[PDB]
């Protein structure tokens, strides 16, 4: 097993996957690392099993059909994994916790959003369709772009949105286009 958390890249109290060499802090894994379960398989392993059980799940899909999918267990897991892939980027720190807005010339968003809020909402099964989760994720970056206006800090929202969008296309096997 690796000696650092796969998500935050730090050592500490780590739980080790049984089917691959990754390790995790308890609350870095999503969902949080389960109490018992021997053997235990990480989210990476669980996602790979879905693909192996249904190889055709990798054929291209339209985004509009993906978004309308109900949050059955396999789509729940895919969204958890996509959320985890965002936390994997260190720049996710800017979007993790509850923001506040007091900048000359800007007004805060009408609907603030942040990663830990999305994490709670997934844990509490508050999204009934993939679209709910994707809308809240895209709202994080849109709020940031609007608030920061011409400040160069706007670029952090572009960067982390690009990580989200690339992983969304991968995990949900969105049809490749020019
Ligand atoms: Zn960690
Ligand atoms: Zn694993
Ligand atoms: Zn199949």
């Amino acid at each position: 097993n690796s000696n650092i958390c796969e998500v935050c890249n730090k050592w500490g109290r780590l739980f080790c996957c049984d089917t691959c060499p990754r390790s995790f802090h308890e609350h870095c894994h999503i969902p949080s690392v389960e109490a018992n379960k021997n053997p235990w398989s990480c989210i990476f392993c669980r996602i790979k099993t879905i693909q192996e059980r249904c190889p055709e799940s990798q054929s291209g899909h339209q985004e509009s059909e993906v978004l309308m999918r109900q949050m059955l267990p396999e789509e729940q897991l895919k969204c958890e994994f996509l959320l985890l892939k965002v936390y994997c980027d260190s720049k996710s720190c800017f979007f993790a916790s509850e923001p506040y807005y007091n900048r000359e010339g800007s007004q805060g968003p009408q609907k603030p959003m942040w990663l830990n809020k999305v994490k709670t909402s997934l844990n509490e099964q508050m999204y009934t369709r993939v679209e709910g989760f994707v809308q809240d994720m895209r709202l994080i970056f849109h709020n940031h772009k609007e608030f920061y206006r011409e400040d160069k800090f706007t670029r952090l929202g572009i960067q982390v949105q690009d990580i989200f969008e690339k992983n969304f296309r991968n995990i949900f096997a969105i049809q490749e286009t020019s």
